[PDB]
């Protein structure tokens, strides 16, 4: 079907692992998309073949407004191109770069649109395993949009045994190997929305065995500024079991939730 021979590509668009990702045009059409290249030689080296694999075929088949899409795909002789979607106001994270912290307002519709996909993702059984600024993308109104499945998964799952990855964001299952579920993603929605609020995720630390150490104690304080609704909201998606954290529609709900968000 496509070729790189197909489009022309504009310019870099952000700066995954794998290879950077880039603007382009489709050439008869002159639609508009994001061209994720991926280089063979690094994924093999890397043994992540498996895991490009079930990026593509899950994004491939969802279809929500808060979820990037991905048309299609096709290669060469040495990368692999993805082609998704377009997302103008590029990611929330350069958009707390810019404003250091969100108010109220922002990050309770920011984690509405973001409950909304995630319980479409749930619903078919797919955690992402992923969620952070750097993968949350805004649309044309501003909307947000989760992307890079790379670590997506259709399952009850357990590792890959690696990781590479900022632990922040990662649940204690996960952290320390167990055997994880969807709630996994709501944990992160979690530490989503401490940073959103405070500009900083809730287990920050100077080490990744420092980090470790605190995620897995759940070792977080709030700062003065957070309010007891957030308080609230934040204390309940952060449990170290995975059973006590809420679900996405005790979220969609929460007092503090409805009360700030637009959407
Ligand atoms: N469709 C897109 N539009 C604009 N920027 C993008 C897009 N896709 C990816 N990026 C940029 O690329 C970065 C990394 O690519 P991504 O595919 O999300 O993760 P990975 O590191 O697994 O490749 C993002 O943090 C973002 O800044
Ligand atoms: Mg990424
Ligand atoms: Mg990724």
């Amino acid at each position: 079907q496509w070729a790189l021979e197909d489009f022309e590509i504009g310019r870099p668009l952000g700066k995954g692992k794998f290879g950077n990702v880039y603007l382009a045009r489709e050439k008869q059409s002159k639609f508009i998309l994001a061209l994720k290249v991926l280089f063979k030689a690094q994924l093999e080296k890397a043994g992540v073949e498996h895991q490009l694999r079930r990026e593509v075929e899950i994004q491939s088949h969802l279809r929500h407004p808060n979820i990037l899409r991905l048309y299609g795909y096709f290669h060469d002789a040495t990368r692999v191109y993805l082609i998704l979607e377009y997302a103008p106001l590029g990611t929330v994270y350069r958009e707390l770069q810019k404003l250091s912290k969100f108010d109220e307002q922002r990050t309770a519709t920011y984690i509405t649109e973001l409950a909304n996909a995630l319980s479409y993702c749930h619903s078919k059984r797919v955690i992402h395993r992923d969620i952070k600024p750097e993968n949350l993308l805004l649309g044309s109104a501003g909307e947000l949009k989760i992307a890079d499945f790379g670590w997506s998964v259709h399952a009850p799952s357990s590792r890959r045994t690696t990781l590479c990855g900022t632990l922040d964001y990662l649940p204690p299952e996960m952290i320390e190997g167990r055997m994880h579920d969807e709630k996994v993603d709501l944990w992160s929605l979690g530490v989503l929305c401490y940073e959103f609020l405070v500009g900083k995720p809730p287990f920050e630390a100077n080490t990744y065995q420092e980090t470790y150490k605190r995620i897995s104690r759940v070792e977080f304080t709030f700062p003065d500024f957070v309010t007891e609704g957030a308080r609230d909201l934040i204390s309940r998606l952060l449990k170290h079991n995975p059973s006590q954290r809420p679900m996405l529609r005790e979220v969609l709900e929460h007092p503090w939730i409805t009360a700030n968000s637009s959407k």
